[PDB]
């Protein structure tokens, strides 16, 4: 059954916390774990953070951390370095059901030299390598929450949630998914439709697959999960296998579910976005309805949940 979790005061707040921590005085937290989620094939190395906050950075499903990574700011010698936001990836309880720890979900960024494949490690990303490279005791410094945007709406435990993540995007939907399927929260009883659509590289790739493809089993009747491997799949173009892709494969439910009052999540890449507008356009003028008219009144009902970089 589900997994207790404390403390409920965690639920008696009735507004996000946010900035509880600022960039000149940080939160000192500490790494508990950091491993990797990602096989052998992976184009790149996924890592997933524990960090213990000691209940002193509590944060809602959907925020941010910030976290400072060591040393001066090149752009401004003697400064600290500037914050690097990252996607909250577990419940405000976190993985040790105990309100004490966050998670991230955190994409080394490697530089190669676009002709010779030469990697530089002094052009690799200063923060994500800092976390993934990081040992339980290894001091962190963190800032935020921040965030509202994709803050989960509970008002209705039975609305329809349709999350669309490419990579590192999927951290989001970690925290909501655990929130709605694995936690035993009394005040937020999710029966409604919850439908991940995950953009990956390949099967190695894949990120808390073995979690998600579990509530199949155990939720089959609320929760749905479809993968976009986009190098191991191609589209019906000829194309990678994308995200919206798959979308389209399902553009018939989605619509439904969208006219129904579904809430949509976009999580990611920024430049899934531009693709999956055109997909959403197309599907629209098959049925010939005006894609550029339901955006409008999704972003109108507060239905359209967008946060990519
Ligand atoms: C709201 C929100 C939420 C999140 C994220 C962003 C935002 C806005 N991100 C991205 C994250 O904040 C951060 O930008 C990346 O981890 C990269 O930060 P670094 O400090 O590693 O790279 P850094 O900022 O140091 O560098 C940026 C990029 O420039 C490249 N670079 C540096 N020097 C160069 C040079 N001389 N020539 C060419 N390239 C060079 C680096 O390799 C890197 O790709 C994220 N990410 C994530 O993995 N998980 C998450 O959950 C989130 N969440
Ligand atoms: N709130 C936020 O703003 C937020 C939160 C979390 C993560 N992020 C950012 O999101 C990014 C996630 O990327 P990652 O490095 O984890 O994953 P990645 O491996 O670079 O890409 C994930 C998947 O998306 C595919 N993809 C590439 N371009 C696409 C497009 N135009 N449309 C649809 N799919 C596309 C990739 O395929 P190919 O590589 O095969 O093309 C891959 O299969 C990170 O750069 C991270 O910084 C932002
Ligand atoms: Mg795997």
């Amino acid at each position: 059954s589900k997994v207790s979790v404390a403390p409920l005061h965690l639920e008696s707040a009735k507004e996000p916390p946010l900035n509880t921590y600022k960039p000149k005085e940080p939160f000192t937290a500490t790494i508990v774990s950091v491993e990797s989620l990602v096989g052998p094939k992976a184009p790149g190395e996924t890592c997933h953070i524990v960090i213990d906050h000691g209940g002193n950075v509590p944060y809602w499903e959907g925020q941010s951390y910030g976290v400072i990574p060591p040393g001066e700011n090149p752009k401004k010698p003697g400064a600290p370095q500037n914050v690097r936001l990252y996607s909250i990836a577990s419940t405000r309880y976190g993985d040790n059901f105990d309100g004490r720890t966050g998670s991230l979900c955190v994409r080394r960024a490697v530089y190669y030299d676009p002709e010779t494949g030469k990697e530089d490690p002094s052009k690799n990303g200063v923060c994500s390598n800092f976390l993934c490279n990081s040992k339980p005791g290894d001091k962190i410094q963190l800032t935020g929450p921040s965030g509202k945007i994709m803050l989960l709406p509970e008002e209705d435990p039975n609305a329809t949630h349709i999350m669309i993540a490419t990579g590192t995007g999927v951290a989001p939907f970690r925290g909501y998914l655990r929130r709605m399927f694995m936690e035993d929260v009394p005040n937020y009883r999710f029966g409604g439709l919850a439908w991940l659509f995950l953009g990956v590289a390949n099967s190695d790739s894949l990120l808390y697959d073995e979690e998600f493809t579990s509530y199949l089993k155990q939720y089959p009747d609320n929760f749905r999960y479809d993968k976009a491997l986009s190098r191991e799949q191609k589209n019906r173009s000829g194309g990678k296998m994308y995200v919206q892709d798959k979308i389209e494969e399902y553009s018939d439910e989605i619509f439904k579910l969208l006219d129904g009052g579904a809430h949509i999540y976009f999580c990611g890449l920024k430049g899934m976005m531009p693709g999956i507008q055109d997909t959403l356009k197309k599907v629209a003028e098959r049925r010939g309805e005006s894609w550029d008219q339901k955006l409008a009144q999704l972003k109108k009902n507060k239905q359209w949940h967008v946060e990519v970089s």
